[PDB]
């Protein structure tokens, strides 16, 4: 389907969750937020994504760990907007959805910042990690 | 019946393409371009809109005029996004095509930013408009 650019720099493992993605709609959003977003997992219908990011507890050396943060989608809320400030790394993300404003996954948003639109909702995402997300790429439904 | 939200401000008149696309797949972008883009003006399958911008020649009281420059689409090829610059008007214009990203038209990109997926393609655009694009709004095939 359609798809943004890459979003970050060229450390960690790539990821990609197409065909995760044909379990259903995103259902549910979850992070780990300190300054910076250190994992991502959506879940597509009722299956979680694999945690992409915080690969290790003893990522600990290199950045601040955080709190998991859970944003329940209702039945109908869609993804229409994520707001990345990024440059390595993904520093911070700020989702909207057709339903309200989530707050910034990311304390800091100091780096440089993109907006990214996704009429009819997000379908998934790809990108990169390890011990954070190393980067991100959003996927449209057609 | 999936469509971007509306980038721009309230001034111009009012214009949708619903109608006239029609006709079929975009096949060409015409947009005129200086340091802003300054009518957009896109051929549904052989039949092309009205110039939405530029009014007229008196414009040149309130802005730079640009040059006509043409994008032909090969069949197959659509346009998959958009990089909008845009404040009280469209400020600039970069559209990506699933076989290329193309020149920007509007040479400045000072304005806020976003990119905008359309998924499936570009069905055709709506906005508002007078001596230059005060908006648009991209409706996707999805
Ligand atoms: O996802 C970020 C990062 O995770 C792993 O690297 C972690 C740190 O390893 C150190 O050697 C380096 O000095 C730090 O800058 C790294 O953050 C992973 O090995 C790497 O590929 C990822 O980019
Ligand atoms: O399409 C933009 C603009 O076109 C016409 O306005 C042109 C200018 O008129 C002046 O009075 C005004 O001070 C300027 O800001 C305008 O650019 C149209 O009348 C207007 O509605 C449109 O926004």
């Amino acid at each position: 389907q359609v798809a943004s650019e890459y979003l970050g720099g060229p450390g960690g493992d790539a990821f990609d969750d197409k065909a995760l993605a044909q379990n259903g709609d995103i259902t549910r959003i979850e992070m780990q937020c300190t300054d910076v977003a250190t994992y991502i997992k959506l879940r597509y219908g009722k299956v979680d994504s694999r945690q992409w990011g915080w690969a290790n507890e003893n990522c600990i050396q290199w950045s601040k760990k955080g709190v998991k943060v859970v944003h329940e989608l209702s039945s109908g809320e869609y993804i229409t907007s994520a707001i990345v400030t990024y440059g390595k790394y993904v520093q911070s993300i700020t989702f909207k959805t057709n339903k309200r404003t989530l707050p910034r996954c990311g304390t800091s948003a100091t780096e440089k910042s993109v907006t990214v639109l996704i009429p009819g909702g997000l379908k998934y995402i790809s990108g990169r990690w390890g011990c954070r997300i190393d980067g991100l790429r959003f996927h449209a439904k057609c």
